[PDB]
């Protein structure tokens, strides 16, 4: 689809087959989602942005659906403040920024 | 123009004459700019990072001109990273999410 951005891009993800809201963030490189149970083994991660670095757990080779178009990549979990759908999965599902 | 994600959204931006590389971010409300020393009144705001809050201060009804077109908006200024054109700018020049 195409989305304006008066509102925040907030969408319906599907993951570990839970559904979830997540923002879609052109300026996240990565992936980062709120505390959660994943299956497989992760690494321990840092991912920093303003503010400095929060200890995040790394999944690799996820299945994440995003508003209806699939992706597989990596997914950092953690204290995050907001579910973003970083540059690593909007590329996947071929997303774009036009003006 | 499109804007692929393969890399980040940079595109350069002219504030007060003066040219910056800036972020396209989706996921930024407002604009976030690095410290400068802008002339006028401004008022003490707090954003929240992935790793914490920042304190900026907030300028409003400053011209920001990207790839020729003028957007006119907030303005927090204050000790990120990276410079991010955020939603209430992006808006003004028709930019849109596509996939
Ligand atoms: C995830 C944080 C989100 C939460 C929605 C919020 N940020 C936008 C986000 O795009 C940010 C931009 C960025 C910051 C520093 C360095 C590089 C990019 N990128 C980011 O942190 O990404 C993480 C994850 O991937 C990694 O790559 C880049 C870093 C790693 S913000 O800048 O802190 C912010 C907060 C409040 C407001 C107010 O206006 C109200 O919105 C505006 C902007």
């Amino acid at each position: 689809p195409q989305i304006t951005l008066w509102k925040r891009p907030l969408v319906t993800i599907k993951i570990g087959g839970q559904l979830k809201e997540a923002l879609l963030d052109t300026g996240a490189d990565d992936t980062v989602l709120e505390e959660m149970n994943l299956p497989g083994r992760w690494k321990p991660k840092m991912i920093g942005g303003i503010g400095g670095f929060i200890k995040v757990r790394q999944y690799d080779q996820i299945l994440i659906e995003i508003c209806g178009h699939k992706a597989i990549g990596t997914v950092l979990v953690g204290p995050t403040p907001v579910n973003v759908i970083g540059r690593n999965l909007l590329t996947q599902i071929g997303c774009t920024l036009n003006f």
